[PDB]
Parts: C-alpha cells; sequence; structure tokens
C-alpha cells in the first residue's frame, strides 16, 4: 500500500501527533513524539498556532494568510529535538537558521508531500490514524550544499572544535560531507532524529519523471545580513566572510 499518494503542492504528507516511536529503543527519554498519516490539503494556521509558526519556523510565516503541514504539538516536538544541535550553531545564526529551515520544510512545508514521501508507518492506537516512522526527504543537491556549507565551518560555542565534525557519525570534520552530514540527522542508531529520514541530494537530471520536486529553498549565506540586523558570521566561523 502507498503511503504518499499524492504529491501536490498545497498537500502535507503529515498532520498532528501519534506518539512514541515504537522502533526508538527505551535508551534515552524521548524528547519528540511522531506524526500521523495525513496525505490532505495544508491547514489554514491561525491564532497560537501562528505565533508557534512564527518562532520555530520564520520562514514558514507568509503574513496573515499562512498555511502549513504541521499542528501546533509538531511544533513543540520539532524545537524539542532541534535544542541539542541549535545550541552548537550560536555562534552564526545565519547557519542556525539555515539547519532550523531544513527541518521547518520537513514537518511544516504547506507543500512538503511535493518533496517528502512516507516509506514505513506503525498503527500506534485503535481507531487511531497510522503513524509516520520512517520516511524520505528529496532535496535539490545545490540546496542541500549551500545549507552544509553555511554550517561547514562554524565553531563550537567558546571553542574551535567544529559543529559539524560533532554531528558526522565515524567521519570528522576532514572526511564530512553534505550528504553524510544529514544523513546523520536522519538516523536513528546516532540518536538524534525521532524517525528514520533518507535524504536524497538529486540534481535536475534525476528528478525527472519521478512524480517527485525535490527542495530548493533559499539559503542564508553567512557573509551577507539576514533582515535589517546588519551583521555576519565571523570569518573564523564562515568562509565567505573572508578575508576578515
Ligand atoms: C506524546 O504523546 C503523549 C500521549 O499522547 C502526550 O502526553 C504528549 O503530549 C505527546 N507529545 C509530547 C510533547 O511528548
Ligand atoms: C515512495 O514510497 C513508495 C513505497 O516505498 C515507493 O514505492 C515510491 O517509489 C516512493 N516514491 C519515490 C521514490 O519517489
Amino acid at each position: 500500500e502507498p503511503y504518499t499518494t499524492i504529491h501536490q503542492p498545497g498537500y502535507c504528507a503529515f498532520y498532528d501527533e501519534c506518539g512514541k516511536n515504537p522502533e526508538l529503543s527505551g535508551s534515552l527519554m524521548t524528547l519528540s513524539n511522531v506524526s500521523c498519516l495525513s496525505n490532505t490539503p495544508a491547514r489554514k494556521i491561525t491564532g497560537d498556532h501562528l505565533i508557534l509558526l512564527q518562532k520555530i519556523c520564520p520562514r514558514l510565516y507568509t503574513g496573515p494568510n499562512t498555511q502549513a503541514c504541521c499542528s501546533a504539538k509538531q511544533l513543540v516536538s520539532l524545537e524539542a529535538s532541534l535544542s541539542i544541535t541549535k545550541a552548537l550553531l550560536t555562534r552564526c545564526p545565519a547557519c542556525s537558521d539555515n539547519f532550523v529551515n531544513l527541518h521547518c520544510h520537513n514537518t511544516c512545508s504547506p507543500n512538503q508531500s511535493l518533496f517528502i514521501n512516507v516509506t514505513r508507518v506503525a498503527q500506534l492506537g485503535a481507531g487511531q490514524l497510522p503513524a509516520v516512522v520512517a520516511y524520505e526527504a528529496f532535496y535539490q543537491h545545490s540546496f542541500a550544499e549551500q545549507s552544509y556549507d553555511s554550517c561547514s565551518r562554524v565553531r563550537v560555542p567558546a571553542a574551535a572544535t567544529l559543529a559539524v565534525g560533532t554531528m558526522c557519525g565515524v567521519y570528522g570534520s576532514a572526511l564530512c560531507n553534505a550528504q553524510r552530514w544529514l544523513n546523520f540527522q536522519g538516523d536513528t542508531g546516532n540518536g538524534l532524529a525521532p524517525l528514520d529520514i533518507t535524504f536524497h541530494l538529486l540534481e535536475p537530471g534525476q528528478a525527472v519523471g519521478s512524480g517527485i520536486q525535490p527542495l530548493n529553498e533559499g539559503v542564508a549565506r553567512c557573509n551577507e545580513s539576514q533582515g535589517d540586523d546588519v551583521a555576519t558570521c565571523s570569518c573564523q566561523d564562515c568562509a565567505a566572510s573572508c578575508p576578515a
């Protein structure tokens, strides 16, 4: 049985929280619940749900007329599981923003079903909708490379250690990669992800005829300022901010 049959704009892959991930062994306190399979049109985001979305996924706030594919409950689970990594990237807010937006789209994008295809589900309760336990994210290769490049040189708070090296499994910083960096982030055995995420980093010639449209969102360059702040990550954290 297919789980994500409608791959359309304005259409979600999953919506709401279903509960604990059964494949995750009771070893470290799980900070996230898992999502309910819901290949349905995106929701209009209002009230409290708006503020959360605005604060947790700023780049997905599109004015009073906002649509998204994550409930209020899902946004709390999002920030919970991002808290660990967000801490490592507090030197360079642009890279931090990029990392967060990468997962925000995966969970909240009103178009998520175009680049997300759930592969495995689990029935958590009786009468309840099935729970999404594994999915694959389709990204454009350049979007992934640009996201990784903005973070590849960031230092850990008050240290010289590179943050991506603390996030690339058996590969160090030297061997680390846009592909592998993401592979770690969607890996259960690496104790980071709440569920199995499979990252496919495609070039246009691969996505042709797939019936899928890979994510190609704008990624902030750390040598450029965001909004009206007029502030940029240092040359030690950002190769593009050099010469200093
Ligand atoms: C996870 O599931 C339980 C039971 O439905 C619920 O108490 C909890 O709020 C959910 N989400 C979080 C944030 O753990
Ligand atoms: C989505 O998942 C189904 C089930 O594994 C698979 O057959 C289908 O090809 C996937 N869609 C892709 C790879 O675009």
